[PDB]
């Protein structure tokens, strides 16, 4: 069993504009970051190939997806797409990452599919882009690669697949997408809607329709979760999916907007607890599809997935950054939300001190209500 791991530096040119948080570089600067670190061989990167037009139709329309291209490649806003398609805003900008880089991430989750069927592990870190809707644009999302991944599996004949979003955000648009069958099972840790976009969907008892009543399940959370409060939340929402779902094949999704340097959310989470969120999943569902997802803090994000390439390939962590790989998140700039917090302690060490704390009160009755 070969441990993969998909990607290429050309998402280094499909950046997000300006403003956006996603300006930032995430899968070229972990490509670059473990290479820094001799952590990546060759041999263990596949490079990332586009989606075709049928892979993207296996869950998005005709008519969204020719809107992307078209828009994409005059560089404009087509009339009516913004408020048909949500395009063109702030929040779903035209640009080169709105077709060409979320072709390339979605192609890279069928790749890690692919080569998860071969038998083998892999790790696409562009992928997650669980907001985008089979017709819309939504959270930063211009393609749902998680929903196109599942449906292609369905289309191999699985019936019964499991996905995970442990990103700070609720998977809203892979909700949607299969809130009306059984024959997927969502579950999705998330910051409540009550204080976080999507604001609109993630709450505790949006627990599917129709058929697939009963096959969905949001774990909304607190501002200032903490480490003992996440892996709580974790393992007691697993033994309900356990105890009502048998996946035959299943994706996990790996934001690391959790974190405490990710301003983008209230969780203060460390990347050793992401770490083990990581590794509590394989031991109750054994290997799985491993994919990306939210991350907006260069130094967090590339050491948190750098700690996650290592548990998949089988290395030994180093406790330390070497000089090629400070210097490479030095050169990023990135410009600390808040004026002064001071982030450079992170270039001092790989992981980071466990954040644990009390489980308050509010954490234990939901995952109470949500077993019942």
């Amino acid at each position: 069993k070969k441990v993969k791991l998909i990607g290429t530096l050309d998402y280094g040119k499909y950046r997000y504009p300006k403003n956006h948080p996603l300006k930032i570089p995430r899968v070229s600067l972990l490509l670059r970051f473990k290479d820094a670190m001799n952590l990546i061989d060759e041999k263990e990167l596949i490079k990332s190939r586009p989606a075709t037009k049928e892979e993207l139709l296996l869950f998005h329309t005709e008519d969204y997806i020719n809107t992307l291209m078209e828009a994409e490649r005059c560089q404009c806003v087509p009339k009516g797409a913004r408020e048909k398609y949500n395009i063109g805003g702030y929040e779903n900008p035209v640009s080169y990452a709105m077709f060409t880089g979320s072709s390339l991430a979605t192609g890279s989750t069928v790749q890690a599919i692919e080569e998860f069927l071969k038998g083998n592990v892999a790790f696409n870190p562009a992928g997650g882009m669980h907001h985008a809707f089979k017709s819309r644009a939504n959270g930063f999302c211009y393609i749902n690669n998680p929903a196109v991944g599942i449906e292609y599996l369905r289309k191999k004949g699985f019936k019964r697949i499991l996905y995970i979003d442990l990103d700070a955000h609720h998977c809203d648009g892979v909700q949607e997408a299969f809130y009306d069958t059984d024959q997927v099972f969502v579950l999705s840790l998330h910051q409540s809607p009550e204080y976080a976009f999507p604001f609109e969907k993630g709450f505790l008892e949006e627990i599917g329709e129709g058929k697939g009543k009963g096959y969905n399940l949001n774990i909304p959370l607190p501002k200032g979760l903490n480490d003992n409060e996440f892996l709580f939340a974790l393992e007691k929402s697993l033994e309900i999916v356990k105890e009502v779902f048998e996946p035959e094949v299943y994706l996990l999704q790996l934001g690391t907007d959790p974190l405490l340097e990710d301003y983008l959310s209230k969780f203060n989470l460390s990347n050793v607890a992401f770490l083990k969120a990581f590794n509590i999943v394989r031991e109750v569902f054994g290997e799985g599809v491993y994919l990306g997802g939210g991350g907006y803090h260069p130094y967090a994000l590339a050491r948190a997935w750098t700690l996650i390439w290592c548990e998949l390939s089988g290395r030994e962590v180093p406790e330390k950054l070497n000089n090629k790989a400070k210097e490479l998140l030095k050169s990023i700039d990135f410009e600390e939300f808040d004026d002064e917090v001071d982030r450079s302690y992170m270039l001092e060490t790989l992981k980071d001190p466990w954040r644990g704390g009390e489980v308050r009160k509010e954490v234990k009755d939901t995952l109470e209500k949500a077993k019942a």
